[PDB]
């Protein structure tokens, strides 16, 4: 690594004192055709005509392909190496606003298509999750997420958000727990399997816990007859074939900030249904009729592409 | 397999198999033995739930295509995710109810305008469906017949006070 | 990538600025200068006098073994990632008239002696079928068959026909439904193992099923007691020990265009039993007497090596 | 390897015969030419005129890129060979004060908190151990440890200890049987996991022998009721919030040498209960009130951290 | 591959011709000047004054570096490619009178420690097998043993003997069958495991067939009472311990062709105990008294070491 810097610092001195007390010539000299012969350029001008100095020069050029050949080995020795343990997980992330995503299914394939490539890191152990990370475009970092010492290489300290969606609700409590012992301050969102580890993912610590398998499972057994609120949540939550759920920010100005929500009156003007209105972390769902708007606030609704932009239009100034 | 568990007049079929695979294979042999039968299938991935369709499926529930897309949208906000959790999972304060109009209760022939069930009972009116087909933000110019069924979301406080609305 | 292209480009802008205003030469000669320096070529028509153009050559000698050294490092960089995910799969196929192989057995090996080796691709999975496959000289791809993002990696878009044979009859008609969501017009020959699913196979959009399974169950049943018609399907079909199923076409001209299969009379002439005539994507097995023969027909027929000779000639004008 | 070496000075051979025999030079001309034009220098104060020359001299230089075309490829195969091996286990470990880990868990992840990185040799046979190994910090040498072909790979016979866990402890007295029978005084550390083995890994020659489910199984069944002794243990040996357990040795000199354990009265002055004294491989615990010190002795107790100062100090001369 | 050839003699090809007819210089000489300028040599004797000229020389040097980058990053792809599938297998056999294995088990790593190393080969298809195989001194062939087609990769047509050790005594019968499908004459060591089977080993084309667990059977079952044949069978075959099993050859001259084995009288000279002697591919065990000995023949006992040496120079002359 640095022996290499001796090394090369040993030829110039073992050269430069070898041409300035054979041939008379000066120290700048000496110190010029040194460098010109170890890089093999030889210009000629300062040639050694003495067959003592003739021989002096054959000993400077096997020390320069000597020294060349020890740098060539070990920078292959380090290139090999990191190529190496980049390829298969063993790295260390360096990023400050990357997404971490703990575990691999098909929950977390479906984010990656609405986020970035370079910006998302999976942290994983299996071997075979590792050939699905890198052909979708994510980086993949090896170690277990449920330990934090490996949680720390994957650096969740300094972190956007994490994602964890583990295999087990076990493990999902053990990673979301981990998390919380080295940033508090980070956004967790957390996939919960069974309805009785909705209450413990949040007491762990997840800022959002989505449970899939248990509005799955009063989907399937609320359409046995008819199936009316099913093809809502399919055609507006899922696909997105002709409505969809949108939330829209209240900016700075706005021409609407003070107003009542029966006096605004979005739904007739637009033809959005207003759910509820964000109000820092918090989600008035029908909101009464004396709620007055305020600025960065966030109006969340179902609507047709064609009536989002009709809307957000009339909210901005 | 399929005939020793009686699909052949039965309720429904709910598939669920351990890939979207065999869960497509499940339906083509459901329609051959009874092509009549209401059948329930759920999707893995996204590019499946046409395949699920056209292989027979009267109802594909997709659940990891709901919560993906929440998660890769809560990174930021995370108001949509607040909505579904409380309203299709937990059913904390708000539940989705379908009410079916009865025969001869109030309703048969009027507008939604003058229908007024917003301000009478409070629960927001997603849509209405008749006939496998839903009408959803249903327009000023419409009527309610009998066997119309409301879809809405409401308090249980809110709920029982829509369906005396909709009563004789 | 490009960076060391403007790396480059800077040491000539240092050194040709160097040499013009220092030792007072031409612009054609500073940059004449410059770049047999760098090159390590050093002609020493040129060289530099003064002990502070001395001390100039020097720095850039030391910027030329510089941007020699981040080149050399971005280039091995390169390679050595490029050969590990060409060796474990991981690659885009580029081709344009490939045959593309979903899966891997015994009845797809037996096909890949009788095609070329790199104009077939095997689309897998598995860690061992990457050996198995290397052996036989086709190349691997990695990526599940049934899903769709990865049958893209394949390029079965731009394929002359794709050939399903997986592990089971739903992952056949899984991979048969995603091919035909990709190219509608590309030919797909498909393996089927139950009786039950021959008729999946068609509707999902297969233009050649083949059942093996149901083939050799109904020989073994039917060779308890004496096995002639097992002979005849082993003879013909499998060993081709002493007669041979071939198609041969008629040409344009061709000597017989119009008469009927009574008056050609191809049997008593040549010696081959004549199935079927194949009309444009049907077969006619035994037509009747009044058929005519028209051009780009296919003859299907049994017979002995030496009776083919006797056939493909009959019919060439 | 080492006809590298000869073809080389074949083409000294070649070119010094080729220069002297046709220009006229001196022989320590021609061996000063050569070298230079080898390794592409080429000052060119003893260029050839002739054109028989000139041709001699292309002849050189394709043999000049030709070994540095054969001593670039046998470096290449030396290096891409090497950084193999060396990553999958596959090494001869060369040190003579290393530990060797036979078997990984998570007795042995703690006790490399404890120790140097690269002091310490696992040797496993797993594949997943392998990434652990390298992790946290430790060498891999890949082998079973159990047969004795494999327990010299990893240089037990130059070890300062032998730490063995293994998966059974059918496997643990083998692993000890085998160290005992390249080097008996080397120091092996077993742990064992029934009760009924702990006789067994001392008679196959284990130097200490720990029990962790054996004290983890009287633990548990002595505090349904209360758990007072569960805390002490607790405390003191696995967490040591307030209180740990030192070994503090006698030096010479040592102020107290002699004197009783009544007259010296260790514990009232400093405040640390005096468990025993350790007098060379045995272990005294309370000893009598007419034991007398020595030098060299070491005294095992238990205190608070600012107690142990107020002992280390007081047997210090 | 050869495209380098091309490229290496077209920029000969632009370069000689740009020298010639700008400068009107010999045409030895515009070849002698391009070869030392490619090579970066530069000797300076031949240098270009014109600024068209020095103009020429750049786009030479760049296509010098140009086909310098295209010819290493060949070479490279070239040997990261072939030391890879060197490594997992994946390499034919190209020696002529080596051992090749197939299978592995302890019985093969007991017949290593008797052979060479490079001689060995061990044709296997397992991933474990692969790193005890690199351990031992043998080389690996990634291959199923039972395919015909991977016995050639092998080259067993070319060998000295083949020994097949297989998991079964299916795989041990259709591994032989398949080697005497290929070579005939090569010599097959295989070993069986049921009593059954050695007769379908023999039949099959085995030369020599070892039947370990049968030995070890009936050992076993007769040591029960008092285990004197057990006794017999372990320090003259297994341990040696103080006798050994020799086979001495009679060579031409030999001082003993023609007298009976009753006027030789090996024991009471020598004190070996005769068992058999091996006339050719039979073994008569306890000759007649009227066996009269022959040139080449194979003289099969049991003695001490020091009665082989009483014995080795008792039949030589
Ligand atoms: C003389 C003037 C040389 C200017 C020095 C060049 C270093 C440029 C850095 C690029 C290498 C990428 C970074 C490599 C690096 O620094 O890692 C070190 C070890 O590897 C190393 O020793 C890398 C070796 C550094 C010296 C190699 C120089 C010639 C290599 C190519 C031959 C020319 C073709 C630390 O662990
Ligand atoms: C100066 C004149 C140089 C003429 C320039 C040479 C490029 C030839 C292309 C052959 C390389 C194969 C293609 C490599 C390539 O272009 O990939 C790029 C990155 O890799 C790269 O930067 C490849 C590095 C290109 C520059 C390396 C030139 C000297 C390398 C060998 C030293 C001589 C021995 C893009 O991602
Ligand atoms: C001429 C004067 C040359 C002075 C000779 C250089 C050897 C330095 C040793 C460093 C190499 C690391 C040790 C490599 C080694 O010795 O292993 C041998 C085989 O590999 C070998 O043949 C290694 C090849 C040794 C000769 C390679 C010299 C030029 C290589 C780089 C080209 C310059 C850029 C034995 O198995
Ligand atoms: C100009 C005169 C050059 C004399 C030519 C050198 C070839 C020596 C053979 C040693 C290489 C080992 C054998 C490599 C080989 O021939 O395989 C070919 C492809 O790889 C190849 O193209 C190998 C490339 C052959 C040309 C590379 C020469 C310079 C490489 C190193 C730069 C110097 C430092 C066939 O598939
Ligand atoms: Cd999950
Ligand atoms: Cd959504
Ligand atoms: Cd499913
Ligand atoms: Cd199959
Ligand atoms: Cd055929
Ligand atoms: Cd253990
Ligand atoms: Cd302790
Ligand atoms: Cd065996
Ligand atoms: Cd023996
Ligand atoms: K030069
Ligand atoms: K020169
Ligand atoms: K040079
Ligand atoms: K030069
Ligand atoms: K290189």
């Amino acid at each position: 690594a640095t022996r290499i810097l001796l090394l090369v610092l040993a030829v110039i001195i073992y050269g430069t004192a070898g041409f300035h007390f054979i041939e008379g010539e000066s120290w700048t000299v000496s110190l010029y055709w040194t460098f010109v012969t170890i890089a093999t350029v030889g210009y000629g001008d300062y040639s050694p005509s003495t067959p003592l100095g003739m021989y002096f020069t054959v000993t400077l050029i096997v020390l320069g392909i000597g020294t060349f050949a020890v740098a060539v080995e070990r920078l292959l020795e380090f290139l090999i190496n990191r190529e190496q343990m980049k390829l298969m997980g063993l790295i260390d992330v360096a990023k400050s606003r990357h997404v971490v995503i703990c575990g691999w299914s098909e929950s977390t394939l479906e984010c990656l298509r609405e986020l970035r490539g370079s910006e998302v890191f999976v942290l994983a152990e299996d071997e075979n999750v590792r050939k699905k990370v890198l052909r979708s475009g994510a980086n993949f970092v090896h170690g277990d997420p449920t330990r934090v010492s490996d949680l720390e290489k994957a650096n969740v300290r300094g972190a956007r958000a994490v994602i964890v969606d583990l295999e087990s609700d076990s493990e999902t409590i053990h990673c979301i727990l981990g998390i919380r012992k080295i940033d508090e301050s980070v956004r967790i969102i957390a996939e919960a399997e069974r309805y009785e580890n909705i209450e413990q993912l949040r007491m762990a610590g997840a800022d959002q816990v989505i449970s899939p398998f248990v509005i799955s499972g009063r989907l399937m057994s609320r359409s046995i007859d008819d199936g009316y609120e099913a093809m809502f949540v399919q055609d507006v939550l899922a696909e997105e074939s002709t409505r969809r759920m949108v939330e829209v920010p209240i900016p700075e100005g706005s021409k609407l900030e003070g107003v009542s929500v029966l006096d605004a009156d979005i739904h007739d003007v637009t033809g959005v249904i207003i759910i509820g209105v964000g109000r820092g972390d918090e989600l008035i769902i029908d909101p009464p009729r004396d709620y007055s708007f305020r600025a960065g606030d966030i109006i969340l609704g179902i609507g047709k592409p064609e009536e989002i932009e009709r809307l957000k239009n009339y909210i901005s100034a």
